[PDB]
């Protein structure tokens, strides 16, 4: 049960069903556009099926743009092949479903369920003003009952967050290498995090109403923000900060699923002239502590059990792990090892599928 498309006008593919901007929404066939005169055709700069897209000329999680295709109700797996991108996301019934996938042809795999018996996706806002453009879906059924594998959603920004190409980027959030350290068998992980995020823009501007839509008891909903937070642009206090995260606890406890915070590592170079990494009062980790224990959820101390471990391999080899010239981006190393001590962590803990 695989349906394949190759969106453009170009080149049709062998084993791909082509589809074309102006293919309208046919339910005698199956699938096309819900609105086809904000779809577009456009080349690429790819080989076979990416060498064409259509492109998105209206957008938005809740936008009618969208293209659909008729399938029985399951849980299916979706391939996403973009066409030219910058930056953009995937939405899908309404809410994201894969946030800043980077680069030209960029590829990456969801699970979602179909419960309506029509699956409707866009290719959407990640960076306004750039093309968003899709050159091919793939969408496979995994089971017959319509609802998702047990997950780990995870919340953050630029240390957290996923960089593309997925095994291949220079730089990485340790949400992105959060798979290589637990069981796939176990757990899906879904990396929600977005570059320069903060509670309040988390909360308010979809990734959490993406997360709500299909986390459940058994999940986890992983979290680590307050380094954006502390910038005074945002004017988001330290006192808001802790509200807004209470209040996102509370909505997916509600769902009945878990939550675990993390307080985020410092900067490459917090170190002292004793040799000490020390960061124990960034990123209003304060709040992040007391939230914990006042709404009780489970705790992952990064702050302090990375700086441990800069610590413990000098501050040399340290600055190894964050971009060059960059103390606060992790790189691909880096994000590795965070991910490494978070895992550790949680099976110290005992927490349950760890
Ligand atoms: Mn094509």
């Amino acid at each position: 049960k695989v349906y394949q498309f190759d969106f453009g006008s170009g080149s049709m593919e062998p084993g791909y069903i082509g589809v074309r901007a102006s293919d309208r929404y046919d339910r005698s066939k199956g699938y096309g556009f819900q609105t086809p005169e904000n779809m577009r055709d456009v080349a690429a700069s790819g080989a076979g099926v990416k060498s064409d897209a259509v492109e998105f000329l209206a957008y938005g999680t809740k936008s009618n743009n969208t293209f659909n295709v008729d399938l029985p109700n399951g849980l299916y797996e979706v391939k996403v092949t973009l066409g030219n991108t910058a930056r953009a996301s995937v939405a899908a019934e309404g809410v994201f479903q894969v946030i800043n996938m980077t680069g030209d042809g960029a590829e990456d795999t969801f699970q979602i369920p179909v419960t309506d018996g029509q699956l409707n996706l866009l290719v959407t806002e990640g960076k306004a003003g750039t093309a968003f453009t899709l050159s091919a879906l793939k969408i496979k059924k995994l089971s017959d009952q319509p609802v998702t594998n047990r997950t780990i959603y995870v919340g953050g920004d630029s240390t957290v967050c996923n960089y593309y190409p997925l095994n291949s980027s220079k730089q990485a959030g340790w949400g992105q290498m959060l798979p290589h350290y637990i069981d796939k068998h176990t757990f899906q992980v879904r990396n929600m995090a977005s570059g320069g995020q903060i509670a309040r823009g988390f909360r308010n501007d979809g990734q959490l109403e993406a997360i709500l839509k299909y986390i459940k008891p058994g999940d986890y909903f992983m979290l680590q923000l307050g380094i954006n937070d502390t910038n005074p642009k945002h004017k988001e206090s330290e006192a808001e900060f802790k509200e807004v995260m209470r209040d996102m606890i509370r909505q997916v406890k509600a769902k009945g699923a878990d939550v675990i915070l993390s307080t985020p590592q410092g900067r490459a170079t917090d170190f002292t002239s004793e040799g000490i990494h020390s960061s124990v009062n960034r990123w209003y980790r304060a709040s992040i502590l007391a939230l914990a224990e006042e709404e009780k959820t489970y705790l992952i101390d990064l702050n302090v059990l990375s700086s441990a471990y800069f610590t413990s391999i000098g501050p040399e080899r340290t600055l190894g792990l964050y971009m060059d010239g960059d103390t606060l981006h992790p790189n691909r190393a880096g994000a590795d090892a965070l991910a490494r001590l978070a895992v550790q962590e949680l099976k110290r803990q005992g927490i349950a599928g760890f």
